[PDB]
């Protein structure tokens, strides 16, 4: 991967100004789009610890998915080794994200209330943000307009940010708040979107256990929350590229049938 990232065919909106910062969707659009569609929406945020990573990292997803009939973006978002944020601030450029999706539905062709979010590893955390973690909102923005998405597909996300329980300091100090408040765990409820999340059984990254423990967690508040183990993987596995692809074909694969199964796409 690159950065900046090369984005062939994608047409480029700034859904954010901060910091002088122009921040871009990458937005991939199907055969037969029209601005009176209302096709669901998908919005992938890449992976890298919050410090750095590329929009490239799920290309070859968004043009999956746009030729599936979705509306397709990529979001840009502010990272440590390029911007001065915190995690919290990733939140935020997130959160904002979803929220110019759906205040600009009208004119993306998108039902507001079919948008998903996505991504992997730290932008994987950063979606689950979107659908379950309160607050950390652009101060300027309409907050009359939920950022809430509708759905979540998560790879390999990271899911506790907090050791407030049973079983460090350069943590809390790239965070930019308590860690419970960018922790989706600690905020599982009922009532919550659908999601699908794809984990490794060997990621050293992110342990397995902690992602299996949000999923029955979830599933006791009532919340489809699906997870699909990958046996023996390793943190990063479904990438375009890793081994042949095998890993990123399935995913996709139990992917669009999650979104048929909650009524976002339609069948082949």
């Amino acid at each position: 991967l690159r950065y900046p990232p090369e984005m062939p065919g994608a047409e480029v909106k700034v859904y954010k100004k901060v910091d002088n910062v122009d921040l871009k969707l990458y937005i991939y659009k199907p055969a037969d789009w029209k601005p009176a569609d209302r096709r669901s929406a998908i919005v992938f945020f890449f992976g890298g610890g919050w410090q750095s990573g590329s929009p490239a990292q799920f290309r070859p997803q968004c043009e999956y998915f746009a030729g599936r009939g979705m509306v397709a973006m990529a979001a840009d978002y502010r990272v440590g080794s390029r911007h001065n944020v915190k995690v919290a601030d990733c939140v935020a450029d997130a959160k904002s994200a979803i929220r110019w999706v759906r205040q600009h539905a009208a004119e993306l062709g998108v039902d507001p209330q079919k948008i998903v979010a996505s991504g992997g590893s730290a932008g994987g955390h950063l979606a689950a943000c979107t659908v379950m973690v309160p607050d950390l909102e652009a101060p300027e923005e309409d907050h009359t307009i939920s950022s809430q998405a509708n759905a979540a597909i998560l790879f390999n996300p990271v899911l506790i940010l907090s050791r407030e329980g049973l079983k460090e300091e350069r943590l809390r100090e790239r965070l930019g708040t308590e860690p419970k408040a960018v922790s989706p765990y600690h905020h599982i409820r009922a009532g919550l979107p659908p999601m699908i999340i794809f984990h490794g059984t060997a990621d050293n990254t992110v342990p397995f256990e902690t992602i299996r423990l949000f999923a029955e967690a979830m599933k006791k508040a009532g919340n489809r929350c699906e997870l699909v183990p990958f046996e023996g993987a390793a943190h990063g596995f479904f990438n375009f590229g890793r081994g042949d692809n095998l890993a990123y074909q399935k995913t996709l694969e139990l992917a669009d049938e999650f979104l048929v199964e909650i009524g976002f796409l339609a069948p082949k």
